[PDB]
């Protein structure tokens, strides 16, 4: 039998739509599936207050850089959520990609049929579509997780996870008169807290673990600046392609030690005050390899925190003692620390006083009871493998991807897994495009995968699968490379339990390997 489609593409985020656009451009037969109503992925689903980019607007905007929508105008340096979703909507316009997709449709199971080298894809547990290739663009921080606390449903006020804010108008942003509780202090939390506190009656922050945070330094984007940028897109494109993360920054050649304390102190101050992630991704070459170098930056930020926070007890509570700087994603913020100087904001430490349960009134903890009219769960995601974990995926010998990855992910190039022929996990585990400015990183990964499906059509090949030795060596390489950094000393979302779900070596290096595989007739894959 013959599968109907060349490929199915799961997801309508920035990765998914481009993937889908490209495939169809090459004249193949594609269907996209999105669970929500329309394109946007991250930018569709995450409508909470203060939701904002990390990455410079113009560096994230692959779609603009590649002249798909060259005339696009950014209004700020770090675009808000609504602006992003506008961009994606426009981008999809010029691609004409919507007609290729099934919206309001969820993939629930996927089964490989050895005997026909195809994939049988189940939509909302009834209908079945057949494709030669399954391509997941279901993204690294899709798949929300509620924390493991007793009695979440026992709560009688308003309550929800950050990625399912009530609504397409973000309803009830105004917390006038309300007692609000916020669980979690990651990137989401840090964006939410200063904003809610403008209107909340009382704001209690339930912080189990403190992150290192630094000033976003957002500012609006003059039309001149935007003209000066669009004129350089070719340069900006090449440049972001050459940096380890595809963010527009690169390391100082020097070590932390080749420089006297007073020279370091000056260099850090200059970064601290620079808009964006310069502090994190333009430090010294050994910020993430060398405990001593890390300590230097960590003490500087510490000191900064005690400047911005008036009461020294609160301030100490907010300074991490337990993981080196830049080991977890560094959340960037507007006026976060100053928030704690407010009379109507309370930091509740829930490591020393672990949350007992959620009651109808408020939140019980080992020490106190909090009456609350609203609770916010900024508790993050089932990272990387999470949304795949939520599809029954089955391969050769009817094995599940979940059992397959039970000891941790195993893939070649982070693109295919052994036992799962003709299946591409885009920006998935052990992938060089996951620790990235994903806007550019996944654009490039979508393009490479196109070139592999194209190589397959031309040579009439119907089957692709990693060899054992390919996959073992790769995985080995990924753990090896990761154990060398201070990223090993931490529990970020990209760690599972202590192992990595992700590839930390450099994008340009990762892509260089990929090019070396593709050139050598996809060496490491069995093809037939
Ligand atoms: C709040 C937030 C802010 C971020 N900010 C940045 C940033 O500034 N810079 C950066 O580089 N990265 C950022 N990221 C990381 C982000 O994941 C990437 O930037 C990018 O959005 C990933 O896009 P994607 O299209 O690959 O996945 P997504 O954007 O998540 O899109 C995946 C889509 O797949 C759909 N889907 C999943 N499962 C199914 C199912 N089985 N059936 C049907 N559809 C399904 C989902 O509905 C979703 O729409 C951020 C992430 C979050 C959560
Ligand atoms: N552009 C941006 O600046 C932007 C904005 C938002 C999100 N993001 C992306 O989204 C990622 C996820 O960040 P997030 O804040 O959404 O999630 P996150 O980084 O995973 O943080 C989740 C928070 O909830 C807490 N938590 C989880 N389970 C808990 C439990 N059982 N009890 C008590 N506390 C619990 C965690 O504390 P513990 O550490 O103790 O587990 C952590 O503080 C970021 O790394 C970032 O890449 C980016």
């Amino acid at each position: 039998k013959s599968p109907a489609l060349d490929a199915v593409v799961i997801g309508a985020g920035v990765t998914g739509i481009y993937q889908a656009f490209l495939i169809n451009q090459a004249g193949m037969k594609v269907l996209g599936i999105e669970a929500g109503e329309d394109v946007g992925g991250t930018w569709y689903w995450n409508r909470y207050p203060g939701c904002r980019l990390d990455t410079e607007s113009y560096a994230y905007g692959y779609f603009a850089l590649k002249g798909i929508i060259p005339e696009w105008e950014w209004s700020e340096n770090f675009a808000s959520q609504p602006e992003m979703l506008r961009y994606v909507n426009r981008a999809a316009d010029a691609m004409d990609v919507r007609k290729h997709y099934r919206f309001n449709t969820r993939v629930t199971a996927a089964r490989y049929v050895e005997n026909d080298r195809l994939w049988e894809v189940t939509l909302d547990n009834e209908e079945v579509v057949t494709c030669r290739f399954l391509i997941s663009a279901t993204g690294p921080l899709s798949a929300s997780r509620m924390p493991d606390i007793k009695g979440i449903d026992s709560f009688k006020g308003e309550s929800f996870h950050s990625s399912r804010w009530p609504t397409g108008a973000p309803k009830g942003v105004d917390f006038t008169g309300k007692r609000v509780g916020v669980i979690g202090t990651g990137a989401t939390g840090v964006q939410i807290i200063p904003i809610a506190a403008e209107t909340a009656k009382e704001l209690y922050v339930f912080q189990r673990t403190p992150n290192w945070c630094t000033p976003l330094g957002n500012s609006p984007m003059s039309k001149e600046k935007m003209d000066s940028l669009r004129n350089r897109y070719p340069t900006i494109l090449e440049y972001v392609k050459s940096t380890d993360t595809a963010f527009p920054y690169h390391r100082d050649p020097r070590k932390g030690t080749d420089v006297s304390e007073s020279e370091r102190d000056a260099f850090f101050e200059e970064l601290y005050r620079q808009p964006g992630y310069g502090i994190w991704l333009s430090g010294f070459r050994d910020l993430l390899l060398n405990k001593e170098s890390n300590k230097f930056l960590a003490d500087f930020v510490a000191k900064k925190i005690r400047q911005r926070v008036k009461d020294p007890v609160v301030a100490e509570k907010l300074i991490p003692k337990d993981h080196p700087f830049g080991a977890k994603r560094v959340p960037m913020e507007t006026n976060y620390y100053e928030t704690y100087n407010r009379d109507n904001v309370h930091l509740v430490d829930i490591r020393e006083a672990p949350i007992q349960e959620v009651t109808p009134e408020g939140i019980k903890t080992a020490d106190a009871a909090y009456d609350l009219d609203v609770i916010i769960y900024a508790t993050g995601f089932d990272a990387v493998t999470g949304s795949l974990d939520r599809i029954d995926i089955r391969g050769k010998d009817n094995v599940r991807l979940i059992d397959a990855w039970a000891e941790g992910p195993s893939t070649y190039l982070g693109l295919q897994a052994r036992g799962f022929p003709n299946f591409f996990t885009l920006v998935g585990p052990h992938n060089g495009s996951t620790f990235c400015n994903v806007g550019v990183c996944g654009g490039l990964q979508a393009e490479w995968v196109l070139r592999m499906i194209s190589y397959m059509k031309d040579n009439g090949f119907t089957y692709s699968e990693p060899t054992q030795a390919a996959e073992n060596r790769w995985t080995e390489e990924v753990y090896a490379d990761f154990s060398r950094t201070l990223l090993a000393e931490a529990n970020a979302w990209w760690v599972k339990t202590r192992r990595t779900l992700v590839h930390v070596s450099g994008g340009p290096e990762y892509r260089k390997r990929c090019e070396q595989v593709a050139y050598n007739n996809y060496n490491g894959f069995e093809l037939a």
